Protein backbone atom coordinates (compact mmCIF):
# COMPACT_ATOMS: atom_id res chain seq x y z
CA UNK A 1 0.00 0.00 0.00
CA UNK A 2 3.03 2.24 -0.53
CA UNK A 3 3.10 3.88 -3.98
CA UNK A 4 5.96 5.00 -6.22
CA UNK A 5 5.13 8.39 -7.74
CA UNK A 6 6.38 10.80 -10.46
CA UNK A 7 9.90 11.83 -9.37
CA UNK A 8 11.09 8.21 -9.86
CA UNK A 9 10.73 8.40 -13.61
CA UNK A 10 14.07 9.15 -15.37
CA UNK A 11 15.82 8.72 -12.03
CA UNK A 12 15.19 5.08 -10.96
CA UNK A 13 17.87 5.02 -8.25
CA UNK A 14 16.69 1.58 -7.06
CA UNK A 15 17.88 2.09 -3.45
CA UNK A 16 14.29 1.27 -2.48
CA UNK A 17 14.56 -2.47 -3.29
CA UNK A 18 17.36 -3.38 -0.83
CA UNK A 19 15.19 -2.70 2.20
CA UNK A 20 12.04 -4.50 1.00
CA UNK A 21 11.22 -7.42 3.29
CA UNK A 22 8.92 -9.00 0.73
CA UNK A 23 10.46 -8.06 -2.62
CA UNK A 24 7.36 -6.38 -4.05
CA UNK A 25 9.09 -3.94 -6.44
CA UNK A 26 8.67 -4.36 -10.21
CA UNK A 27 10.80 -2.60 -12.80
CA UNK A 28 10.19 -0.76 -16.02
CA UNK A 29 12.68 0.88 -18.41
CA UNK A 30 12.73 4.13 -16.41
CA UNK A 31 10.41 3.55 -13.47
CA UNK A 32 9.64 1.23 -10.57
CA UNK A 33 6.31 0.27 -9.00
CA UNK A 34 5.07 -1.48 -5.82
CA UNK A 35 2.70 -4.41 -5.95
CA UNK A 36 -0.11 -3.20 -3.67
CA UNK A 37 -1.14 -6.69 -2.63
CA UNK A 38 2.29 -7.94 -1.63
CA UNK A 39 3.45 -4.73 0.10
CA UNK A 40 3.23 -5.05 3.89
CA UNK A 41 3.43 -1.30 4.60
CA UNK A 42 6.42 -1.33 6.79
CA UNK A 43 7.41 2.02 5.30
CA UNK A 44 11.05 1.02 5.13
CA UNK A 45 11.50 1.95 1.48
CA UNK A 46 10.21 5.57 1.75
CA UNK A 47 13.32 7.10 3.47
CA UNK A 48 15.59 5.18 1.11
CA UNK A 49 14.43 6.85 -2.09
CA UNK A 50 16.74 9.78 -3.17
CA UNK A 51 13.92 11.08 -5.35
CA UNK A 52 11.52 11.01 -2.35
CA UNK A 53 9.06 9.51 -4.80
CA UNK A 54 7.59 6.87 -2.48
CA UNK A 55 4.51 7.62 -0.42
CA UNK A 56 2.09 5.70 1.78
CA UNK A 57 -1.09 5.32 -0.30
CA UNK A 58 -3.16 7.67 1.91
CA UNK A 59 -0.31 10.21 1.69
CA UNK A 60 0.17 10.27 -2.15
CA UNK A 61 -0.06 13.93 -3.30
CA UNK A 62 -3.42 15.00 -4.72
CA UNK A 63 -1.85 15.66 -8.08
CA UNK A 64 -0.25 12.19 -8.23
CA UNK A 65 -3.31 10.12 -7.32
CA UNK A 66 -2.96 8.52 -10.75
CA UNK A 67 0.15 6.58 -9.64
CA UNK A 68 -1.89 4.46 -7.17
CA UNK A 69 -3.73 2.58 -9.92
CA UNK A 70 -0.63 2.85 -12.14
CA UNK A 71 1.51 0.91 -9.68
CA UNK A 72 -1.10 -1.87 -9.38
CA UNK A 73 -1.58 -2.32 -13.15
CA UNK A 74 2.14 -2.18 -14.01
CA UNK A 75 3.17 -4.40 -11.05
CA UNK A 76 1.18 -7.00 -12.94
CA UNK A 77 3.13 -6.75 -16.19
CA UNK A 78 6.70 -5.73 -15.20
CA UNK A 79 9.46 -8.05 -13.90
CA UNK A 80 10.46 -8.34 -10.26
CA UNK A 81 13.53 -6.31 -9.20
CA UNK A 82 15.21 -7.37 -5.91
CA UNK A 83 18.72 -5.92 -6.11
CA UNK A 84 20.25 -2.45 -6.23
CA UNK A 85 21.29 -1.21 -9.66
CA UNK A 86 23.03 1.99 -10.77
CA UNK A 87 20.59 4.87 -11.27
CA UNK A 88 19.75 5.99 -14.79
CA UNK A 89 22.67 7.92 -16.37
CA UNK A 90 21.08 11.37 -16.09
CA UNK A 91 19.07 10.76 -12.89
CA UNK A 92 20.23 13.94 -11.15
CA UNK A 93 19.20 16.04 -14.19
CA UNK A 94 15.67 14.71 -13.85
CA UNK A 95 15.49 14.79 -10.02
CA UNK A 96 12.96 17.45 -9.15
CA UNK A 97 11.52 17.84 -12.66
CA UNK A 98 7.73 17.70 -12.54
CA UNK A 99 5.13 15.92 -14.70
CA UNK A 100 7.68 13.28 -15.65
CA UNK A 101 4.78 10.81 -16.22
CA UNK A 102 4.76 12.11 -19.81
CA UNK A 103 8.15 10.37 -20.09
CA UNK A 104 7.05 7.00 -18.64
CA UNK A 105 8.16 4.01 -20.71
CA UNK A 106 6.22 0.68 -20.81
S1 LIG B 1 6.56 -0.40 2.34
FE1 LIG B 1 7.85 -2.20 2.91
S2 LIG B 1 6.86 -3.97 1.90
FE2 LIG B 1 6.03 -2.05 0.92
S3 LIG B 1 7.31 -1.75 -0.89
FE3 LIG B 1 8.21 -0.53 0.80
S4 LIG B 1 9.77 -1.86 1.74
FE4 LIG B 1 8.43 -3.19 0.46
S1 LIG C 1 13.78 6.70 -7.74
FE1 LIG C 1 12.51 4.91 -8.01
S2 LIG C 1 13.84 3.11 -8.20
FE2 LIG C 1 13.28 3.35 -5.97
S3 LIG C 1 14.84 4.56 -5.02
FE3 LIG C 1 13.16 5.92 -5.70
S4 LIG C 1 11.30 4.61 -5.97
Amino acid sequence: AFVVTDNCIKCKYTDCVEVCPVDCFYEGPNFLVIHPDECIDDALCEPECPAQAIFSEDEVPEDMQEFIQLNAELAEVWPNITEKKDPLPDAEDWDGVKGKLQHLER
